[PDB]
């Protein structure tokens, strides 16, 4: 399987799935299928222990980390169900200023982002979306666009 991917058994179904411990992605289908540069967008939910608990959305961000994680989980569910798209949730709900660009961060190489974000970004394939990624900024959903 590609970097970070592992096989596991589901609790509810007994069906096998695949989990990525770098990106926190999980899916039923197998992935079997490194560039200098990637381009991603993201959706950031900040919390009380974020390095900077404020944003364009809220002067003082007070939600707990577990609360942020619950929000992130809700957004992932809507993106995966097709009920909302990534860009629209990012513009609306992301605590990053990149919310104004539908979450787009532009292209970047290794050495630039906080490491858990960088690693998750480089482990995604074009088109692929991460699970909840924790950094000192808060919790991220990352979509690799290029
Ligand atoms: C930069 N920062 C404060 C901080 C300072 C030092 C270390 C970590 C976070 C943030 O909270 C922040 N971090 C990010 C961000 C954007 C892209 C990727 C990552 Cl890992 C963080 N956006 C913001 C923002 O406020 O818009």
């Amino acid at each position: 399987l590609p970097p970070g991917w592992e096989k596991a058994m589901s609790r509810s179904s007994g069906r096998v799935y695949y989990f990525n411990h770098i990106t926190n992605a999980s899916q039923w289908e197998r992935p079997s299928g490194e560039p200098a540069r990637v381009r991603c967008s993201h959706l950031l939910v900040k919390h009380s222990q974020s390095r900077r608990p404020s944003s364009w959305r809220q002067e003082k961000i007070t939600r707990t980390k577990e609360e942020a994680l619950e929000l992130i989980n809700g957004y992932i569910q809507k993106i995966k169900s097709g009920e909302e798209d990534f860009e629209s949730l990012a513009s609306q709900f992301s605590d990053c200023s990149s919310a104004k660009a539908r979450g787009d961060l532009g292209a970047f190489s290794r050495g630039q982002m906080q490491k858990p974000f960088e690693d998750a970004s480089f482990a995604l394939r074009t088109g692929e979306m991460s699970g909840p990624v924790f950094t000192d900024s808060g919790i991220h959903i990352i979509l690799r666009t290029e």
